């Protein structure tokens, strides 16, 4: 279930996070436009930029926390104040991250891996309610 996938994505942070990163830039290529840094790179350019993986990872982390910390898939909004607030999230919409969800249950429905994918498409959809709660446009 989604307390496993938590758990599995955990284990393989950098992996996961470099994969699913990469899913939603391919499945919407125009979302690279907001790393510029990311731009005109192929992926193994991106693997060798200290800050792909970092940042990647760190994204992730924060998400498994806020998986972690929903009760049956739904986010505490203090969760999704977080990620309204952030300075590097300024000039995103919802839309943004509905995109991402998207793309993340995409990439657990065709990895052949027991990902609970309804479970991830529901918590999207949740936290994309909180974080227009939360004053996102
Ligand atoms: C629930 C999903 C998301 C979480 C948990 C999340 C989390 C984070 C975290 C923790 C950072 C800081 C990383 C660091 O400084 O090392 C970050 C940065 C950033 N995020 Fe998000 N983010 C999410 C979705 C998105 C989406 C959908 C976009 C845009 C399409 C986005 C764009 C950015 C950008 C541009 C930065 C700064 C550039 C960078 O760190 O490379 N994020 N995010
Ligand atoms: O550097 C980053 C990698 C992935 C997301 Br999503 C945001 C920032």
């Amino acid at each position: 279930g989604f307390k496993q996938d938590i758990a599995t994505i955990r284990g393989d942070l950098r992996t996961y996070a470099q994969d699913i990163f990469l899913a939603f830039l391919n499945k919407y290529p125009d979302e690279r436009r907001y790393f510029k840094n990311y731009v005109g790179k192929s992926d193994q350019e991106l693997k060798s930029m200290a800050k792909f993986g970092d940042h990647t990872e760190k994204v992730f982390n924060l998400m498994m926390e806020v998986a972690d910390r929903a009760t049956d898939c739904v986010p505490l909004a203090s969760d999704a104040n977080t990620l309204v607030q952030m300075k590097q999230h300024s000039s995103l919409t919802t839309g943004n991250f509905e995109k991402f969800f998207v793309a993340l249950v995409e990439y657990m429905r065709a990895s052949g891996q027991s990902f609970d994918s309804q479970s991830w498409d529901r918590f999207g959809k949740n936290l994309v309610s909180a974080l227009s709660s939360a004053g996102m446009k």
